[PDB]
């Protein structure tokens, strides 16, 4: 269970490194999947990214059902215009829901942890999930994305 990054942390607004080829199929990428795996259980995220406990790499874990993923070096593609509104809260944002407005549709791609491609066509809360994780890979908390103040409020009042 290692400690989740809180906003106001610079490690939260890296730009995360790609997942070297080296560390593809390795025991050390394992060993930080499961890390990953222990810590999103111990506090009941959806999702995790490896730069929310530190881990500077291009490495997201998630899964109204998604299924159990561990996506590395994401590419993110928008399938059309059409954005669609959501409540996101992150594990770096304690007490806090916004809503969001992300892209309804989009395909993902990337690696597993074998080296394997990924390449997924998703709609609704899959695609949010994916983008919610891949804008921690760039430095991005849902605070930066939200442009209805409206709905940013603590959980306890909204
Ligand atoms: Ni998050």
């Amino acid at each position: 269970i290692r400690e989740i990054l809180k906003m106001g942390d610079e490690r939260l607004l890296r730009i995360a490194q790609p997942v070297p080829s080296e560390l593809l199929g390795s025991e050390e990428l394992q060993r930080l999947i499961d890390d990953m795996f222990e810590t999103m259980h111990h506090v009941g995220g959806v999702g995790l990214a490896a730069p929310q406990i530190g881990v500077d790499l291009q490495l997201v874990i998630f899964g109204p059902a998604v299924p159990p993923t561990i996506l590395l070096n994401p590419r993110i593609t928008p399938l059309d215009d059409e954005m669609e509104e959501g409540w996101e809260g992150c594990l770096s944002v304690p007490g806090l829901r916004g809503a969001v407005s992300r892209h309804r549709r989009i395909r993902y791609q990337g690696l597993d942890p074998q080296g394997q491609p990924i390449d997924r066509s998703v709609e609704g809360f899959h695609a949010r999930v994916v983008q919610h994780e891949c804008d921690h890979l760039i430095g991005r908390l849902y605070p930066s994305r939200i442009t209805d103040f409206s709905k940013f409020g603590f959980t306890e009042v909204l």
